[PDB]
């Protein structure tokens, strides 16, 4: 029953690739994906992928005996600045499991006991922010987000305070960051990447990456001339040894994993959060509900780790939110052998696949006829939910290694937001989802009515 999988419009020698000319292009693949279906034939010159959108198909992807970790032509381009780090690595690269075995106890749930009062530092600053607002100001919630994951990620990882809280403006990284990330994005639909009219990206984006590695450079100096004891996600780069090969990490892929985890850790959460806040304001039922738990559990001024662990709602919430938009779209496979997917489409090693998760997420086979709902319910009985329906953190021993981090991060966040405010959506808000590869809400204002308990 082998089947021919339909494909978009094509752009004679160009192919597919004028379809990713877009500011939305995750946006636009999910409409392709509503009128073709499942799957989808994706062609650039050069180059072959497979769009798949169901979970049907989505769970053999996930097979790691059949298929492995691909290098998207989005992440080969963050490559030039994140290296050989965890997140732009291939499997069988030295510098993956070395740095994964490394790296995987600094998320223990040790050393996210550890990371707990410097995440309450972080939020803290943001409940203040807010409870400091004049009458009828607003929140600007992707941007203050943003301040809140980076300091996060800054303070617990490295010991940095990146004061994004104490800044109008965007923290110079971040500006360089959003930049680097807009032209991988952008790039991806250049037929010719090295017509000269492209010269002044190059220059633009080498600039943006000399930003962010001086950066790295002070939180390495500052490190290693520190005469305070560490025990964080810096300290297990600098010291931690792999029991495998026996070696640490050397200097060049420290440098690319401290790039990676600054990103990584803190971009994805930041919308989160920010799809978080929009879905229960437009749902203010379940606003309400999560806003019950919040004050039940968070009896005390400062959160503790253990009453995190206990907002369970908030946490339904979140997975909700992922759900619907996953802040890190699509992740991408290869075929390690000759095989069959679903009975229909044959591949050949080497095949590429990209798995559109917005799209899986919103398979009514799985989730039902309201899938568009707001429903944090949905995840009540994990036991209930089939297997590889929902995607939001990757696949296999290529998923994400930060995952309790984010959680704990957005559901303390969270949490203490829905303890101290109650939030109104004035400008009843359009949900205008903004890409830079990853997928954060734009535009997005709420104002906040402090509830007057203090901190
Ligand atoms: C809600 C927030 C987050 C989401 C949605 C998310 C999603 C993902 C996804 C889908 C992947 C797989 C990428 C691929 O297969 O190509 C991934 C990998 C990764 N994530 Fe996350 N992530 C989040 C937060 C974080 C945080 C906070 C950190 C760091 C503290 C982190 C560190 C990583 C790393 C290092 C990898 C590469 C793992 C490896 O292959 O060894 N992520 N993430
Ligand atoms: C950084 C974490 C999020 C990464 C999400 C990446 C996911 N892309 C983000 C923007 C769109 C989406 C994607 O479909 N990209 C493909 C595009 C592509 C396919 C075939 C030929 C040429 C180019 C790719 O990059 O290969
Ligand atoms: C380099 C990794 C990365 C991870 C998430 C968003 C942008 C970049």
């Amino acid at each position: 029953t082998i089947k021919e999988m339909p494909q978009p419009k094509t752009f004679g020698e160009l192919k597919n690739l004028p379809l990713l000319n877009t500011d939305k292009p995750v946006q636009a693949l999910m409409k392709i994906a509503d009128e073709l279906g499942e799957i989808f034939k994706f062609e650039a010159p050069g180059r072959v992928t497979r769009y798949l959108s169901s979970q049907r198909l989505i769970k053999e992807a996930c097979d790691e005996s059949r298929f492995d970790k691909n290098l998207s032509q989005a992440l080969k381009f963050v490559r030039d600045f994140a290296g050989d780090g965890l997140f732009t690595s291939w499997t069988h690269e030295k510098n993956w499991k070395k740095a994964h075995n490394i790296l995987l106890p600094s998320f223990s749930q040790q050393a996210m006991k550890g990371y707990h009062a410097m995440m309450v530092d972080i939020a803290v600053q943001l409940v203040q922010k807010w409870e400091r607002l004049n009458a009828d100001e607003h929140i600007e919630v992707p941007e203050d987000m943003t301040r809140l994951t980076l300091d996060t990620i800054g303070l617990c990882g490295f010991n940095y305070r990146f004061n994004s809280f104490y800044r109008d403006q965007p923290h110079p990284f971040i500006t360089s960051m959003v930049r680097a990330l807009d032209e991988a994005m952008n790039k991806l639909q250049r037929a010719n990447p090295d017509d000269p009219a492209y010269d002044e990206n190059k220059r633009q984006f080498q600039e943006d990456i000399k930003v962010m590695n001086d950066l790295v450079d002070k939180i390495i100096a500052d490190r290693k001339a520190s005469g305070e004891q560490s025990d964080d996600l810096l300290t297990h780069m600098l010291n931690g040894k792999d029991p495998e090969t026996g070696e640490p990490l050397d200097d060049e892929n420290i440098r690319y994993q401290i790039i990676t985890f600054l990103i990584a850790g803190h971009e994805t959460t930041s919308g989160l959060l920010s799809f978080a806040l929009y879905f229960l304001v437009k749902n203010p039922h379940v606003l309400q509900k999560a806003a019950e738990e919040a004050a039940r559990v968070l009896v005390d001024p400062v959160p503790s780790y253990k009453q995190v662990k206990q907002l369970k709602y908030v946490g339904m919430v979140l997975n909700e939110a992922l759900r619907l938009w996953p802040t890190a779209p699509a992740f991408s496979l290869y075929a390690k052998e000759d095989t069959v997917l679903g009975g229909e489409y044959p591949l050949e090693k080497g095949d590429e696949l990209m798995v559109l998760i917005p799209q899986l997420h919103r398979d009514k086979t799985i989730w039902g006829d309201d899938v568009e709902e707001f429903r944090p319910e949905r995840f009540e009985n994990p036991s209930a939910i089939p297997q590889h329906a929902f995607k939001p953190h990757g696949n296999g021993q290529r998923a994400c290694i930060g995952q309790q981090f984010a959680l704990h991060e957005a559901t303390l966040v969270l949490g203490m937001m829905l303890k101290h405010f109650d939030f109104e959506d004035h400008t009843n808000y359009e949900l205008d989802i903004k890409e830079t590869l990853t997928l954060k809400p734009e535009g997005f204002v709420v104002k906040a009515k402090s509830k007057k308990i203090p901190l």
